[PDB]
């Protein structure tokens, strides 16, 4: 059976659209106000010479800090998102930057070269410039993996809203206190998400493709926990991050 959309089902994602519209830039107008990127001669990718410049460190930190800020923004704006406690939504958004970051890359990755091409050459990203930034092959392997495979599922912005929506909205994330409430936030956001793709989505198993990505996620996040904490232990490394970087990952 193809259910419509009912006209709430409608309502939540005109909501999240207008809601990514006014907290994603695609143009990446704002990356010009950040700690400038430094790349260094590093083809060998040498584990202790990065760890000793950290070059790219400080235009990364301000790059995930700032979209930290906009998923701040955009979480807000979720349906049913503010009738949670301010505990458990801080919880949340804790527990979930990195990978809602991951899923917001996305839209600038790029399978012409492998790379997140974000205007000039400045801001064109790649393994290399993750790896300047104390982050190992560990972490950038399956995440260049990740960006492909997502890419290749050829998301339309309605299910790339109602994807962010649904990984920020988990119950299953670690300190969490009304857990059945946020899985029903959630559960109306799926509903939303499996209707749409039966519905809108034409030919050529997408929804259970979207919800291996969010478990992909999960994986991304603990090897991402891992790193962050060998790179805080680089002495003067915290003057390299941010106050909101220090706070979410640390
Ligand atoms: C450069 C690649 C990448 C890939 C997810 C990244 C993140 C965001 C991003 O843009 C999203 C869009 C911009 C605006 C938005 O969100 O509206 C782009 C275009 C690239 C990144 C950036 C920093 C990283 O490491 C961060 C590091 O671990 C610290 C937490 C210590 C700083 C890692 C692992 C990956």
């Amino acid at each position: 059976l193809r259910p419509k959309l009912s006209e709430e089902q409608q309502r939540i994602i005109a909501i999240l659209l207008d809601a990514h519209h006014k907290t994603y830039d695609p143009t990446y107008s704002d990356f010009c106000q950040f700690r400038p990127p430094v790349r260094v001669n590093d083809g060998g990718g040498s584990v202790t010479l990065e760890l000793s410049q950290l070059s790219m460190l400080p235009h990364l930190a301000d790059l995930v800090s700032y979209s930290i800020q906009k998923v701040i923004g955009f979480a807000k704006m979720i349906p049913g998102f503010r009738d949670l406690t301010s505990e458990d939504q801080i919880v949340l958004l804790k527990s979930s930057a990195i990978e809602v970051i991951m899923l917001r890359s996305n839209e600038s990755f790029t399978m012409d070269d492998m790379s997140w091409t974000c205007g000039n050459q400045d801001y064109k990203y790649r393994v290399s410039d993750v790896t300047k930034a104390g982050h190992s092959l560990e972490l950038i392997e399956p995440l260049i993996k990740f960006q492909v495979g997502l890419k290749k599922l050829n998301l339309h912005e309605e299910e790339h809203v109602l994807l962010m929506a649904i990984c920020i909205v988990s119950p299953d994330r670690p300190g969490v206190q009304d857990a059945a409430l946020i899985e029903a936030i959630q559960d109306r956001l799926s509903n939303t998400l499996q209707t749409y793709i039966r519905c809108r989505h034409p030919p050529p198993l997408l929804y259970a493709k979207m919800i291996q990505k969010l478990a992909d996620l999960r994986s991304l996040n603990e090897e991402h926990s891992k790193q962050y904490r060998c790179l805080s232990f680089q002495p003067e490394c915290s003057m390299k991050l941010t106050p909101l970087v220090l706070e979410v990952f640390g």
